[PDB]
């Protein structure tokens, strides 16, 4: 398993502009287009995204080219951050994965709110940074897809997706 394959499982793949778990724009693999309500906004940033006139479809390809932009953005991210470079540079490979699919997902201002269960992950706490990673928002807006994350913040192993 991979970074890649845990994010395609977590968000899906769809060719047409839908509604995310939160009521935005957004296409492919989780590509977030916009937060304004405006359809025709969205359908503007996805020409902008993708370089010609989509009429809000895209291919496969153009799904995987954004979607490899979105992970390295999120990896290099996480690396620009002073609050979460130090805790991905002490993690282990799949707990790293875990790392950057909560910033994929909820950005890495957001993340980096996540202050007490970061410092948790630091000192390799895994079951109490697991119980406090729980009392969030993220986990009772996306229980399944959160507690995915956490079993893997906990085990350091890719059970949840298998
Ligand atoms: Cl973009
Ligand atoms: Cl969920």
């Amino acid at each position: 398993m991979n970074i890649f394959e845990m994010l395609r499982i977590d968000e899906g793949l769809r060719l047409k502009i839908y509604k995310d778990t939160e009521g935005y724009y957004t296409i492919g693999i989780g590509h977030l287009l916009t937060k304004s309500p405006s359809l025709n906004a969205a359908k503007k940033e996805l020409d902008k995204a993708i370089g010609r006139n989509t009429n809000g479809v895209i291919t496969k390809d153009e799904a995987e080219k954004l979607f490899n932009q979105d992970v390295d953005a999120a990896v290099r991210g996480i690396l620009r951050n002073a609050k979460l470079k130090p805790v991905y540079d002490s993690l282990d490979a799949v707990r790293r994965a875990a790392l950057i699919n909560m910033v994929f997902q909820m950005g890495e201002t957001g993340v980096a709110g996540f202050t007490n269960s970061l410092r948790m992950l630091q000192q390799k706490r895994w079951d109490e940074a697991a119980v406090n990673l729980a009392k969030s928002r993220w986990y009772n807006q996306t229980p399944n897809r959160a507690k995915r994350v956490i079993t893997t913040f906990r085990t350091g192993t890719w059970d949840a997706y298998k």
